[PDB]
């Protein structure tokens, strides 16, 4: 369920969290608007960047915290304010956020493993809900 999958992409969270952030950028390509330092590169190329990993592994790190204090996959309202009010989510839309959750869940999806997809899907809507509650347009 939920709480096993957290564990096992904390397992190899570099990795997961790549692989899971590349499949947003490459379903969404417009989402590398937000991302000028990306732009013209091959998956490769991008892990190869020390900017790109250790930035997709601090967004995956809190994810996984604000995953791991969820009750029933709902998200703390506290851990929603943290997100909208960061400085580097300025720009940033409630959409920006659905799309990241669809990819993760497609990822899971297609994956060989036994991750619990649809509590996935009911985070990020639960999290895009408190979201917006907080304040994100
Ligand atoms: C639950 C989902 C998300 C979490 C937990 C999260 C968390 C974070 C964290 C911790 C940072 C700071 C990393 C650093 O400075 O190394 C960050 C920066 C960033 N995040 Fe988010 N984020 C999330 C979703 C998104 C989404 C959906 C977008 C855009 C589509 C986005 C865009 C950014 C940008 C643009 C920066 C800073 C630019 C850069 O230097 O790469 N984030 N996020
Ligand atoms: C997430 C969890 C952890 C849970 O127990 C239930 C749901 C759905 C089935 C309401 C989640 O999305
Ligand atoms: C990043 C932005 C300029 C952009 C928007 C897109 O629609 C596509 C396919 C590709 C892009 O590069
Ligand atoms: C997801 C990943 C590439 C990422 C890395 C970052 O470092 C920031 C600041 C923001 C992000 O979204
Ligand atoms: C406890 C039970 C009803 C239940 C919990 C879940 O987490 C999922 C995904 C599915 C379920 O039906």
């Amino acid at each position: 369920g939920f709480k096993q999958d957290i564990a096992t992409l904390r397992g190899d969270l570099r990795t997961y969290a790549q692989d899971i952030f590349l499949a947003f950028l490459n379903k969404y390509p417009d989402e590398k608007r937000n991302f000028k330092n990306y732009v013209g590169k091959s998956d490769q190329e991008l892990k190869s960047m020390a900017k790109f990993g250790d930035h997709t592994e601090k967004v995956f790190n809190l994810m996984m915290e604000v995953a791991d204090r969820a009750t029933d996959c709902v998200p703390l309202a506290s851990d929603a304010s943290t997100l909208v009010q960061m400085k580097q989510h300025s720009g940033l839309t409630t959409g920006n956020f659905e799309k990241l959750f669809v990819a993760l869940v497609e990822y899971m999806r297609a994956s060989g493993q036994s991750f619990d997809s649809q509590s996935w899907d009911r985070f990020g809507k639960n999290l895009v809900s408190a979201l917006s509650s907080a304040g994100m347009k």
